[PDB]
């Protein structure tokens, strides 16, 4: 408005230019939903901007006489959270509306609103409420446990299909109750969810005793997602709760369609996801999302004092950075470099004499076969996984057989191959959001380079 020295022309073409940015942030704040096309940056800071100064701590005259005032003593830590300091809820509601903190307030609904419209664009369309919780996804499925037990006082037992993965095992232990593990039946190379077994332990048990059915989507290769449509009718059924664990299910099409085909046939009373590995994210946050919006309001209520606003920022930042055509071109690239990753280990494999294991039902993670490798007490499977690490590759896991891991009081035997006795030892490999056709090609160089030394050895 500072028409004084600029020419009136020129400022009303500046002044109209913010108005196409308030058009932007007008909509996110009617619709929720997240853009098709991402922000620019400018966009995005002066969203930012203008949130926290409805902050109680950034406003100019305020005073403070209280213990939690968002004091903040260093700059850099200031600058880096963008002023953001109250964090999200109250003492009593970790949902409610903040009277000191009005823009992270805000942040956290808008946040939750664009978390809810991507789940139904990855495949559950039928969600009902969710919220991101400042936690990994194995304290959030404790989290979703000890709300079970108000409402269940008579269960101590959680049914639990084996997967051997350390996280979703102790967060059971970790909320006070028993798992009780139910072996994987080996279907061809595929190790699947054993139906029979699992009505079994409900009868023997008592449903009354069960606190609930611990699912789970996304996993390691040779495992495939439960079969949550059959699961869910026995929960429905047995009046038993069904908890999912999605961990990294959000970016894969089979893995949410299966959430909701479950959820359309029988009973899903939540399920959990991972706020890193779906959305490229620094690790520590979560997303509950249900259903059943009096019980997602549960599991949000029982969350006790405020909580950390800076894995809500992220994503926040992320999808209006990304929008919904930019999350759904991750998306698309993902199950390009899934066949590209496949054909590349299946030309790998045939100069090793080795095969690809047959997992249609894994649409995330592979497994290749070692069994032409260790000499018995040569120490070549351990070998390979050592050499990948010194090559700079992350992420591809080496199983062996025999292996035992005591986790929490709890043997497993043959651990990592989700099974007792896997007929061969395997090396894993997936392809998650982000993955970029360099990280294939160098990983079967390096691969290729290091089965090479062991042969020569
Ligand atoms: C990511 C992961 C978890 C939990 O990971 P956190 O360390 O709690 O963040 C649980 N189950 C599976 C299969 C996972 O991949």
């Amino acid at each position: 408005a500072g028409e004084r020295l600029v020419s009136p022309a020129y400022v009303r073409q500046g002044c109209e230019a913010r108005r196409s940015h308030e058009h932007l942030i007008r909509l996110l704040l009617e619709k929720g939903k997240c853009p098709e096309n991402g922000w620019d940056e400018s966009t995005l800071e002066l969203f930012l901007h203008e949130l926290a100064i409805m902050d109680s701590n950034n406003f100019l005259g305020n005073c403070g006489v209280g213990e939690r005032e968002g004091r903040v003593a260093s700059a850099l830590v200031a600058r880096r959270h963008y002023r953001f300091i109250h964090g999200i809820g109250r003492s009593g509601d970790i949902s409610a509306v903040q009277p000191k903190a009005a823009g992270s307030s805000l942040l956290n609904k808008i946040t939750n609103s664009l978390v809810l419209d991507i789940i139904k664009l990855a495949g559950v369309h039928t969600v009902a409420n969710c919220f991101v919780v400042p936690m990994a996804t194995g304290m959030s499925l404790t989290l979703c446990f000890l709300t079970l037990r108000h409402k269940r006082p008579k269960a101590k037992y959680i049914i639990w299909p084996r997967i051997d993965q350390k996280s979703c095992f102790k967060s059971m232990i970790t909320a006070g109750f028993e798992p009780v593990v139910i072996e994987n039946v080996l279907e061809g190379d595929e190790l699947r969810t054993d139906l029979k077994a699992v009505e079994a332990k409900v009868q023997e048990l008592g449903p009354d005793c069960i606190l609930c059915i611990h699912s789970t989507t996304s996993c390691f290769a040779p495992r495939v997602p439960d079969r949550l449509e059959e699961l869910a009718v026995i929960c429905a059924n047995y009046d038993i709760p069904h908890i999912v664990n999605n961990a990294y299910g959000v970016q894969s099409s089979k893995c949410m369609h299966l959430i909701q085909q479950g959820a359309r046939v029988g009973r899903i009373d939540a399920f959990v996801q991972s706020l890193d590995k779906n959305f490229m994210v620094p690790v520590g946050g979560a997303i509950i999302a249900g259903f059943n919006d009096s019980f997602i309001q549960e599991i949000s209520k029982m969350y006790p004092g405020r909580a950390s606003a800076s894995p809500s920022l992220d994503v926040l930042i992320t999808l209006l950075s990304l929008g919904s055509n930019g999350y759904k071109k991750l998306l698309k690239e993902r199950k390009e470099m899934f066949s590209y990753l496949s054909n590349q280990i299946k030309k790998l494999s045939e100069a090793y004499n080795e095969r690809l294991l047959h997992t249609p039902h894994n649409p995330i993670s592979l497994a290749m076969t070692l069994k032409t490798l260790d000499e018995h007490r040569d120490k070549a499977v351990t070998q390979l996984g050592s050499m990948l690490f010194t090559r700079q590759v992350s992420g591809a896991r080496v199983v062996p057989l025999g292996s035992m891991q005591t986790v929490s009081g709890y043997t497993f035997r043959g651990f990592m191959s989700h099974t007792n006795n896997y007929p061969c030892a395997y090396l894993n490999a997936a392809s998650a959001i982000g993955m970029k056709m360099q990280d294939v090609d160098l990983f079967i160089k390096r691969l290729d380079r290091c089965l090479k030394a062991v042969r020569k050895e």
